[PDB]
């Protein structure tokens, strides 16, 4: 119910906060480094996500625009973000329990501790250097490393049919990082939380 979003990073991050057709407390907010954004996320929302984005720029009415994760040029976010972005995912209260994760199924940007402020579970992250090690065809101009499924558009990488396996590039992000998805049928990595706890997401974790 109560999500803190720190910004660990040396540089400046747009938070963001949606659930695909609506934002999540404000849905999104400037983040200096160092700086703490408190947000209230209602019970049973089901498939939230939060994540960062990267080289932004909005005017008095909060519109402008993202290297990574814009969402429909908003600084306040309703939709998702635009890949690449580092997933932090979330459905709280389903069947009495709590489901977090993390994932690069959408590609990395920027480095992700997630992880529960009350008792009952773990958290999981994904802070190797995914950026510097991306690989040649996956590097995005404006910044982050792209999932495959964004860069080529096959059926196998975007998993359209429902069956898939883990491929080169799926296997690059596992390895870089084992606790989140590379791939949507990757070895589910969710972790379950005992119903309504707070979590905090720390962008650059080990920074």
């Amino acid at each position: 119910a109560t999500f803190e979003i720190v910004n660990r990073c040396s540089y400046t991050v747009w938070a963001a906060a949606s659930k695909g057709d609506a934002a999540l407390d404000a849905g999104g907010r400037q983040l200096n480094s160092g700086e703490s954004w408190t947000i209230n996320v209602e019970p049973g929302t089901n498939g939230g996500k939060i994540w960062a984005r990267t080289d932004c720029y909005f005017d008095d009415s909060g519109s402008g625009i993202c290297k990574t994760g814009d969402c429909g040029g908003l600084l306040r976010c309703k939709r998702f973000g635009r890949p690449p972005t580092t997933l932090a995912e979330f459905s709280l209260n389903q069947y009495g329990k709590d489901y977090i994760d993390i994932s690069n199924i959408k590609g990395f940007n920027v480095p992700m501790n997630f992880s529960p402020t009350t008792r009952g579970c773990r958290g999981v992250r994904c802070a190797a250097d995914i950026v510097g090690q991306c690989p040649a065809k996956l590097k995005a101009p404006g910044g982050g490393c792209n999932d495959a499924c964004t860069v080529f558009q096959t059926s196998e990488y975007c998993c359209t049919t429902g069956k898939c396996g883990p491929t080169e590039y799926s296997r690059f992000f596992k390895r870089l990082c084992p606790d989140a998805f590379s791939y949507v049928l990757d070895k589910p990595t969710t972790v379950t939380c005992p119903g309504s706890s707070n979590y905090r997401v720390t962008f650059c974790p080990t920074a």
